[PDB]
């Protein structure tokens, strides 16, 4: 099936997602020059309650942080939404080396790895599932991780990563609220767009922080030292899992600031 390498990475997804070359993928390059302000985005409004967190997975090209997702006490409200979104997970992405590793770039940079919040559209929707495919279903914030100095606030996170280290093993995490990894200003930028890995669906409203996170060169080594290998066989290093930016096809990335 699909991962990074080669064989079965990202321009070999669309032999059978042929979405992977539609009008409304992501990641993309934001061009600030080509930006246009929006007056009616409202600030973005996050409330998560840390009783939600509930387990961290390795997915094999990946790893996850799931939320208790049974009702609204972890919400996401304001900016381009009406509708309230509920968390469910947060996730990276990361590169080879620390020149690369985001999925969004801002005027050709990139930097070394990417925060993504996920929150699905509970207003309108009964389930992740059902949203999952609706073009108002998904609303992800994405978080620019440039290196640099060490990032307290991911320290449970990669402690928790030794108990996950082959793919397919998951852990219980308990008791974190992911709104600490956030930035200090939520100034953002927006634009319709898609999951970044299969299936690709084009669901997701992007929320894109215009101030990035610190990480270090060495937090960056740890999630490139978990195994996509099932425990037992030969050790496979997770090196990266970024898709290259994708064609805005005429979209405006709307900016708060
Ligand atoms: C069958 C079924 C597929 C998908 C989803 C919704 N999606 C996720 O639960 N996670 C997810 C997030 C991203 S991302 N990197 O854009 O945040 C990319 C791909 C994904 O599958 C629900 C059900
Ligand atoms: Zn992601």
């Amino acid at each position: 099936d699909w991962g990074y390498d080669d064989k079965n990475g990202p321009e070999q997804w669309s032999k059978l997602y042929p979405i992977a070359n539609g009008n409304n993928q992501s990641p993309v390059d934001i061009k600030t020059s080509e930006t246009k302000h929006d007056t009616s985005l409202k600030p973005i409004s996050v409330s998560y309650n840390p009783a939600t967190a509930k387990e961290i997975i390795n997915v094999g090209h990946s790893f996850h942080v799931n939320f208790e997702d049974n009702d609204n006490r972890s919400v996401l409200k304001g900016g381009p939404f009406s509708d309230s979104y509920r968390l469910f997970q947060f996730h990276f992405h990361w590169g080879s080396t620390n020149e690369h590793g985001s999925e969004h770039t801002v005027d050709g940079v990139k930097y070394s790895a990417e925060l993504h919040v996920a929150h699905w559209n509970s207003a309108k929707y009964s389930s992740l599932a059902e949203a999952a495919s609706k073009a108002d279903g998904l609303a992800v914030i994405g978080v620019l991780m440039k290196v640099g100095e060490a990032n307290p606030k991911l320290q449970k996170v990669l402690d928790a990563l030794q108990a996950i280290k082959t793919k397919g093993k998951r852990a219980p995490f308990t008791n974190f609220d992911p709104s600490t990894l956030l930035p200090s200003s939520l100034d953002f930028w927006t634009y319709p767009g898609s999951l970044t890995h299969p299936p690709l669906y084009e669901s997701v409203t992007w929320i894109i922080c215009k101030e990035s996170i610190s990480v270090s060169s060495e937090q960056l080594a740890q999630f490139r030292s978990l195994l996509s290998n099932v425990e037992g066989d030969n050790a496979v290093p997770m090196q990266h899992n970024n898709r290259p930016t994708q064609p805005l096809k005429g979209r405006t990335v709307r900016a708060s600031f």
